[PDB]
C-alpha cells in the first residue's frame, strides 16, 4: 500500500513544517525572564525539526511519491492550531509547545502502526521523528514539572498567576 | 520612521520566507536531466535564503517590531506565484526561479532607496540581501543564457521544444 | 534462530559490495553529458553503500557467525546481474541503477520480515540499508521521472532516442 | 575631510572598548535567577563588541591616522556612565545595558550620516557596528519586552519590584 | 503502559550505569600483554555506553517519567556481579566482560519485546543499545575464537593454563 | 610515603565519581524556570569532573597502585549526601550543589598540605581539581549571590519562599 | 645545468598561469545546459593548476633563479590560444579545455625528459603536474567520450548540432 | 544604467588582477633582511584580493553582464605600472604596494559614488574592495611610517640609504 | 605505448582490489590474541590500499583507456591466492598478508622499470603504490621479526606452535 | 586569609588589563621595519594575557570575592607607566615591554610567596601567569639580546641609534 | 638563584631529549607480538615529550638563560644507558623504558625540590613533566604487572622465558 | 642491491636528524632584530624535516633494513659541523643553515642517482627530501640575496659589517 505510507509520510512532513515556521517565530518574538532560554532552546528544535523534515520528504521521493511541503499545504492541511502574533511571553510559549509537541506525538505515535506491517522501513522513520518530537515535549514541560519541594506553578515567569 | 523600515523588512522577510518553502520544494520533487543539478544548487540556495531570513527578522527585533513569519503571513502577504505542486521539471524549475529571483530583486532593490535616509544600517542589509537574490538569478539565467555558439534554447531539457 | 539472522545478513552484504564494485566502475568509466553528475553522485552512493556494508558484515559477528566478503563470494552469491565494461554511457548508468537499486530493496524489503521476530535489531539494521538504497533509486530514477511539463525520455542523452 | 572619519571612528571605538570592559565586569559579577544566562549572553556580547574594536581602529590606520585604545582614553573620553564596582544583579545588568546599547546605538546612528558623504567605506564599518549594538540592545531589551498576556515588569528577578 | 516502558527503559539504564563504571575500572587497571589494547578498547566501549546512557535516561524523561541513575540505585538494582578490584588480569578483564556484554544483551533482547507493541520508538532505542552491546560482546569474545589453525585458548595471556 | 598520596588520590576520586553521578542526576530531572540553564551548566560540570576523575586514577597507576572506582566502593567510602531521587526542583539542585562542591572543595583543600611535601606533582593535580570544584561551587552560589540592590533570596524559583 | 631547469620550470608556470586565468574565465561565464556542472569544475580545476604554479614557481626559486609570473610574461610567452570573451557556451569550454589540457599535458611530458638526467627533483615536480593536467584533460574528455550504446556527440549542448 | 555598474566592476575587476600576480609575483622573489615577512604578507594580501576578484566578477554576472578576466585585458587595460623582474628588493616591495594600493583604493573610492544612486549593491561590493584595499596600504605604508622617536627612513633596509 | 601503461596499470589496479576485499574479510574475521590489533591494522591498510586503487583507475582514464575494477575481472585476473573463509587466526593473517604484500610490491617493482620510459608519471605513481606496499609488508613482518634477545617465532599466538 | 588571596589575584588582574590595552594599543600603532612582526607577535601576547585575565578573575569569583575590572580600577590602581599615544616606533615598543612584562613578572613572583600557604591553588594560578609574562619578556628581550658575533644594539631599527 | 634552575631545567631537557630519540628508535625497530602497540604507544610517548621538551627549553629562555640541546650534549651530559641498535624486540622495549622512566622521573623529582623555594614557576614545570614521565612509567610497567589470577611474567613475549 | 639503499636512506636519515636538533637549537636561541622572524621560519623547517625524518626511517624498515636514529649515531656519523652554543645571532643563524642545507641538498641530490636503478622507490623518496631541503636553503638564502636596487650584505643585522 504506497497510499498508507504516503499518507502517514505527508501528514507527518506538513506538521513538521508548521513546528519549523512556529519555533522560529517563537525564537524571534520569545520575551520574558526566560526568553534567552528559550531563544536558544527553539532555534535547537528548529534545527532537530528541519533536518527530519527533509528526511520525512526525502522518504517520500524514496518510496516513488511526490512531496507537498508547499505553503498553502502547510495553511491548508493545518489541523493544528497557529502561534499567535506579535511579541510572545516565555510561559506562553512554554505553554503553546508543551500541548503543541504532545498533539504531534501522539499522531506520530498513531502512523507508526499504521504502516508498521507494509513499510517498517518508513515505520523506523516516523519512531525517529516521534521520538525527538517528545524529547522537545519534555524541554517544554519540564520548565512547569512538579517537584516534592515545588509545584513550579510558573507563577514568576506569568505576572504572579499561575500558568 | 519606524513604520517605514519595519515595512521594507517584514515584506523582505516574507518573500525570503516563500522562497525558502519554493527551493525546497524544488529540491525534492525536481526531475529531468538536471534534476540533480538544481538538488544541489536548490539546496546552497535554500541555506542562502534561510541565513539571511534570520539576519532580517532580527533586525526586526532589533529596531523594536515583532517579526511575523507564521504561515498564514506567508500565504497572506503572498504578491509571488506559487511553484506548481507535483513532479517538477527541470526547465520549469529554471525557468520558474529565473523570473521569482528577479521580481524578489527588484522589490528588494526599491525598498533600499525607500529607507536609506532613514535607516542605512537597515538599508545596508537589504543591499546584502539584493546582492544574493542577483546572484541566485544568475546562477539560475546562465541554464538558458545565449552564447555566440549557441542560444542555449533549452530544447534538451524540455522535450525538444525551446523553454 | 542464527541461521536465518546469517542467510539475510549475508546475502545482503554480498549485494551491497556488488553495488560497492558497480558504483566505483561507473564512477570511472561514466561518459556522456550527465558524466561528471554521475561521477560524483556515484562516489556519494559508494561511501553510503560502504558504510553499511561495515555494519552488516559487523553485525554478523555480533550475533557470533563469521563474515564471507570474498572476491569469489561476490561472484559465486551474484543474483544481480554485472555492470558492462568498458566506456558506459550516462544513460546507461542511469538505467542499470535505476533497476539494480530497486531488485536490491525488494529483497532487503522481504528480508526485514524474515528475521523481526527473531531479531529486531537486526532487522533494524536491515531497514537502514533499505532505507539508503531506496533512497539511492529515487536518486537514479529521478533522471526520467516524468513531469507534467516533460515527460523526461532521456533523449538529449541518448542519443536522440528514448531511454 | 580626514579629520571628520577620525572623531567618528575614534568616538565610536572609545565607546566599544567602554562596552568591552563593562560587559566582561558584568560577566564576572552578575548575580540572581538570570546570572549565568547573562553570563553567557554578556560573553558573546563582549567577543562581538571586541571584534568591532579591531575593525574600527584597523579602519583608523586603514584611512592614515594614529588609533588612541589606551585606557586613560577610555576613563578620559568617557561620556557613558561606569558599569557599578561589587556583585552585580541580573535585574540591574539587564538594565543597565538596555540605555548603554540604546545610547551607544544612536550616537553611531548620527556618525554614520557625519561621514557618509566624504567616507562611504568608514560610514560601512560604522553600520555594521550600530547593527551590532542595536541586536545587543534588543537582547537586553527582550527580558523586559511586554506581551499580550504578560507586561513582564520583572518582579520576580528584582525582590518582587517592577524593574 | 507507561509502567512497561520504564522498566524497560530504568533496568537498562542501570546496567549501562554498572557497565560503564566497570570498563572504567578495567580501563585503568587491567595489566598483562594486552593490557594496553584492552585499555584503548574498554574506552571505546565506555563512550559508547555513556552515550546510549544519555538516551536511556532522555527517553525515561520524554515518556514522563523521572530517571533513576544514582549511585545506589546501581547498587542496588544490581543483578550483575562486580568486577573484582586492585590490579586486573588482561585475561580476566576478557572474559568478565565476555560474559557481562553477553548477559546485558540477552536482557535488553526480551525488554524489545515486552515494548514492541506499546512504545515502538523505544524498543527502537533498545535494539539500538542491544545492537552496541552484542558488537562489545564480539569484541571481547574474539579474543579466544576458536579458529580451524589454532582454538586460542589465551594460554598466552593467562600464565600458560587456558582462559 | 606512598599510602599518604594514595589515601588522597582514591578519597578524591570517589568524591569525584559521586558528584559525576549527582551532577548527571540532577542533569536529567531537574525542573522548573531554571530546569534547562541548569541542564546544560550541569552537563559542563560532568564533563570537567569526568575529566579529573581520569586524571586522579590515572595518578594513582602512575604513582604504582591500584585504583577502586567500582560502584560499590562510590556507596562505600560515601562520607556525602545523595542527591534525591525523582523530579528535582532547580532550587533544590542549585543549594544541593552549592553546599556539595563547598564541602568536596574544602576537603581537597587539606589534602593537598598532606601531600605537598611527599608528593607535589600529586598535590598539584589536587589543587588542579580543587581549581575546579570551587569554580563550578561559585556558578551555583552565583544564583542566590546578595547584591546591592537585591538580596536573591530565590523565592521566583521556590514557590513565592526564599531558598 | 641550471638554463635547462629554467626553462621547463619557468615555461610550465607560465603555462599554468594561462590556464588559471582561462578556467577562472570560463568558471564566471560559462553557459547552457552545463554550466553550474562546468561552473564547480572549473574551480576545482584551478585550485589543482593554482597549487602546483606555486609549486613550480617556489621550485625555481629553490633552484637558485628568479620566478617570472607577471601579466606581461603570460602574454609575451603565450604559445596558447586565448580564451574567447563574453558568455561562453558550455560545450566550447568542453571543447576548448579538452584540446588544452592536452597541449600543456604533451609540453610537460617532453620537459620531465629534457631535466630527468640533471634534475630528478624538478622532473618528479614536472611529473606531479602532467598528473594533474592530463587527469583534468579526461575530466573535459570524458564528456564527449564515446560508448558502445551511445557515441557522445554533444548534439543536446550544442543547439543540435554535433560538437 | 546597466553601463555605469559594468564599468566600475570591470575597471576594479582587471585592477584586483593585476595587483593578484604582482602580489605572487613579489611573493616568491623578494629578498632581503623582510624577505620572509612580505613573504607571508603579500601571501595574505594575495588572498584576500583574489578572493573579492571572485566577488566583483560575481557581481558582473549577477547585474546581467559578462565578466572579461583575461590575462590580454590585464594588459590591455592596464593604467598601472607592472612590477618588476628578477629578484626584487624588501624596500623596492614596501615602496612599490604603498603607492599601488593607494593609487588602486583612490580609484575605488571615485567609483563608489558613480555607482552608489544607481546600484547600491554593487557600491556596497566597491566599498568593501577599498576598504581592504586601503587596509592593505597601511600595511605597507607602516614599514616607513614616522614616529616620534624614530623617522623610520628605511635605511637598514635600503644599503645604508634613505627610501 | 599506450598498451604498455595500460596493463601495468590495470594488473596493479586488480590486485589492489584484491587486497581491498582481503584485509577487509580479516578486518571482520581474525580472531585470537592480537585479533584487535589486526583489525585496526588492517582498517587503516584497507584505507590506504582504497585510495591508491581509486588513483590507479583515475590514471588509467587520464591515460586515454577504461577501467576495469569488475568483481569478475578480480576472480578472473587473480594470480594471487584468495584469503580464506571462516574464522581467521591473527597468526594466519599475519603470515599471509606478510606473502601478499611481499608478491605484490615486487610485481609493481618490475612494472615501474616496464613503463618508466614511455610513461614516468605513471611509473611516478606506481612507485608510491610500491611504497605503501612495501612498508605494509613490514608491518606484517615486524610481528615475527628476529631480534638479538628473542627469535619472536609467534609461538604464543599459534597454540604454542612456530609460526 | 581571603584577603590576602584578592589582593594577588585583584592586583594581578589590574596589570593583565593594563598589559591587555597596551599590547593591542601596540599592536595597531607599532611602525617600522618590525612593524608587523610585533603586530604579529603582540595579538599572540593578548591573547594569551586576555585568558589569563578571564583565568584570575574567574579566580576571585571562585574563592567567594568580587572582581573589578573596570576602567577606572585599570587607571586607579596603575602603579605602571601608560604606554604613549600616537605612532610607536618598533625599537620602542621593544623597549617598552621588556620593561613592562619584567616588572609584571617580578610582582607576581612575590604574590606567589605571599598566598602559598594559604592558598595554594591560587598560588598555582599566580604561577602560570608568571610563566607567560616571563616568556612573553623573553621574547622582547630576544630582538636586543647580545651574543658573541654581534651585540645586537638595535640601531638597524633606531634610526642609526643603540636602542 | 638562576644557577640552580638552569641545573635543573637543563639537566631534564637534555633527558627528555635523549628519551626523545630513544622512544622514536625504538617506534621504528620494535618487533615481536606487541610491536604495533608499542609502535603507536611510543609515538605518544614521543609527542607528549617532544612537547614538554619544549616547554623546558622556552622556560630556560624565559629565566634568561641559553638552551643546550645540541647533539653532542645529548651525548656528554648522558647519565643514562643509549637503547641498543638493530631491531628491538617488544620485551626488551618494554623493560628498558620501564627503568629509563622510573630514573627519569625520580630524578626530576629531586630537582623539584632543589628549585621550589627560588623557582615556584619552573618547579610547577618540573612537576608537569614528572607527571607525564610516571605515567609513561606505569605504561611500561603495566604490560608486566602481577595480578591475583597471573603473575605476568612476560613469557608469551620473550621466547618461553619471563622477562 | 639492498646495502646501497640502506646507506643512502641511513646517510639521508642522520643528516635529517642533525639539522632537527639544529634548528630546534637555533629555534630557541636565535637573538636580534629577525630573531622572531627566524624563530617562526626554523619552527617550520623543523617539522618539515621531522617529517622526512619519519618517512626515511620508515623507508630503512621497509626495505628489510633497521634503522639507526640513536643520538650516538648522530654525533658520530656526523660530516657536518655543529650549531655552536650560547645565544645565537640572527645573522649567524642565517648564513649556518644556508651553507648546511645547501650541503644536505648536494649529498642527497648524488644519493639520488646512487639509488635510482636499483631502488626508484626509495630514489622518489629522496627527491622529495632533495626538494624540501632545498626549498629550506632558499628561505635562508633570500635573506641575503642581491638585487638591482640593492645588495642586502646583511650589515643592518650584523652589527653595520657585511655578513
Ligand atoms: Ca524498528
Ligand atoms: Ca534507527
Ligand atoms: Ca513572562
Ligand atoms: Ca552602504
Ligand atoms: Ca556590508
Ligand atoms: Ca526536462
Ligand atoms: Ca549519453
Ligand atoms: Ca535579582
Ligand atoms: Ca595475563
Ligand atoms: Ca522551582
Ligand atoms: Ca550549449
Ligand atoms: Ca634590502
Ligand atoms: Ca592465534
Ligand atoms: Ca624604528
Ligand atoms: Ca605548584
Ligand atoms: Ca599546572
Ligand atoms: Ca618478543
Ligand atoms: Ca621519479
Ligand atoms: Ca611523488
Ligand atoms: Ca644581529
Ligand atoms: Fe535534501
Ligand atoms: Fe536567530
Ligand atoms: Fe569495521
Ligand atoms: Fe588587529
Ligand atoms: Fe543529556
Ligand atoms: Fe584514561
Ligand atoms: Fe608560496
Ligand atoms: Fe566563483
Ligand atoms: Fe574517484
Ligand atoms: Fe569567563
Ligand atoms: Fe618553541
Ligand atoms: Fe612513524
Amino acid at each position: 500500500d504506497l497510499k498508507k505510507s504516503v499518507q502517514a509520510l505527508q501528514n507527518t512532513l506538513t506538521e513538521l513544517q508548521a513546528l519549523q515556521l512556529q519555533t522560529k517565530q517563537a525564537h524571534w518574538n520569545v520575551s520574558g525572564t526566560l526568553w534567552y532560554t528559550l531563544h536558544e532552546l527553539l532555534q535547537d528544535h528548529y534545527e532537530g525539526i528541519s533536518k527530519f523534515a527533509d528526511d520525512v520528504a526525502e522518504r517520500q521521493l524514496s518510496v516513488g511519491a511526490s512531496s507537498d511541503g508547499r505553503a498553502i499545504t502547510i495553511v491548508a492541511a493545518s489541523r493544528l492550531p497557529e502561534i499567535p502574533g506579535g511579541f510572545l511571553d516565555d510561559a506562553q510559549v512554554i505553554q503553546f509547545f508543551t500541548y503543541q509537541y504532545e498533539t504531534v506525538g501522539q499522531r506520530i505515535h498513531q502512523r507508526v502502526g499504521d504502516v508498521e506491517k507494509v513499510d517498517p522501513t518508513t515505520a523506523n522513520l516516523l519512531q525517529e521523528v516521534e521520538h525527538i518530537i517528545e524529547k522537545y515535549q519534555w524541554q517544554m514541560r519540564a520548565f512547569l514539572q512538579n517537584t516534592p519541594t515545588d509545584p513550579n506553578t510558573g507563577f514568576d515567569i506569568n505576572n504572579g498567576k499561575p500558568v
